[PDB]
């Protein structure tokens, strides 16, 4: 793991483990999605980030998902060495977008790319809001052109998710987190959201198809103590409509949409 | 990841990463319990494996965990590196041991230590078999002929038989089922999930202001990817002591049965 020449993105190499495959004996998209936020945290490490920027602890500000966008195109098998390159920039006052192109150490070539994006809300309240002039002033750490991982108009990234209308075609109700589902700060992992998310689809549907695109909309945390239900319907290669909700009193967490091919 | 000199044991260095660290930003024992799995894939693999000789495919025979035993006395920090150095051995006709010891990169102090045992299986009829010479023969090879054991004092923890947890538990988590994530690449659930359910049954309390010492887990029978699990848990005691018991939430097949030691921060 090093910054790149510019100072301005950051590369890291991963050997894919045993335990981080699946019946396939290819990576899963969990993996992959844990692997990009290894490398977003040795980039800030990096640049000098502790375990938010210095304005960010005086106040109580923190960065939280709004949106995960994930397009493979290989899933490194068991064994293959995987190289991410992340990086971050400024979306004006909304917030901050970062990106990840995953690459083959061997070829070289592109076998995925993600990009996700940040809003500033109060660790406390709760609230949101996002002007900090003087947040925004410490992007010397960004480049200053726009570079995408995702740059073609008209691209699956940008896409309003709707909401899944009752009833779901699929399902699985009693989700719960375990102490391994939580954080440094005994906060959900958001990957975790994305598990609980194909946890409706059909192993059918899995055992002859490729995930190939997966957008997750982060509206509120799943707690420790709360149990969640996944839904999901076909809308249509293999198209499905999702949404995580508290089991109780029907409260949205996520909504998003994944793409399947054929094998 | 490497076989060392005399080709008898095998060497690897892990950096601890970000999602595999608890509250206090040192690695959990599931995360310890994966690096485990990890070195010991990566040993077969060196010697020629697939740990499956060439008797075992031929008769559909498998290894398969019957006890794991962990002893930890520091965690790897988040950032730090760990090495694992692991080893197999032949215990007669019963089945394989497997070791390890955790180092410090930096210091080169022992800060943890494990054992395993494997019986042998038919994979189809599940029925266990007394390890045969021709397959005993085959992998004698890659292992100490003089015994090298992590845990070898003459009263040590990991040869204790476990009691079964009367009724009723003083703790409990109930509804645990496995998701896609929690099996592997043959699609059973991982025997790290398993260490996972028996600590999700110890109060948060504990946890908070504890740190794992001890782990001694025996497998009883396999929990399929639709079967929902019970965790219970009983003090049984500056130190705490625990008995677990993992089981099918509607007949009440054992399929666990554990004790942890905890010492105070
Ligand atoms: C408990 N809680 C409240 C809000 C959240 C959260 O993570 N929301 C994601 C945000 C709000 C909209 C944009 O993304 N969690
Ligand atoms: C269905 N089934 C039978 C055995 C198992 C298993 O995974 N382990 C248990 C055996 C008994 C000695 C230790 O291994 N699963």
């Amino acid at each position: 793991g090093s910054l790149t020449e510019d100072g301005l993105s950051y590369k890291e190499k991963f050997v894919v483990r045993s335990y981080e495959v699946g019946s396939n004996k290819t990576a899963t998209v969990e993996t992959i999605a844990n692997l990009l936020q290894e490398v977003g945290c040795n980039h800030a490490q990096s640049v000098g980030f502790s375990t938010t920027t210095t304005t960010m602890r005086k106040l109580h500000l923190i960065w939280v998902t709004a949106r995960m966008h994930i397009e493979i195109y290989k899933y490194p098998a068991w064994g293959d060495v995987v190289e991410i390159e992340t990086w971050c920039q400024s979306e004006g006052r909304i917030g901050t977008r970062r990106d990840w192109i995953l690459k083959d150490s061997v070829t070289g070539e592109v076998t995925g790319r993600a990009t996700s994006k940040w809003v500033m809300m109060n660790q406390d309240t709760r609230r949101l809001q996002k002007v900090s002039d003087d947040v925004r002033d410490e992007l010397v750490f960004c480049p200053q052109e726009p570079r995408l991982a995702f740059p073609e108009e008209n691209n699956r990234s940008l896409k309003k998710i709707p909401k899944l209308e009752d009833p779901a075609q699929y399902s699985m109700i009693g989700l719960k987190p375990r102490r391994a589902d939580l954080d440094m700060n005994q906060h959900v992992n958001n990957v975790t959201y994305i598990g609980w998310v194909l946890e409706s689809i059909p192993q059918e549907i899995v055992d002859t198809h490729e995930l190939q695109v997966i957008t997750l909309d982060y509206r509120r945390e799943c707690q420790q103590d709360d149990v969640v239900d996944s839904l999901t319907t076909t809308t249509s290669d293999s198209q499905f409509l999702h949404l995580l909700r508290l089991s109780g009193d029907g409260q949205e967490i996520n909504r998003g949409t994944t793409l399947w091919r054929k094998k």
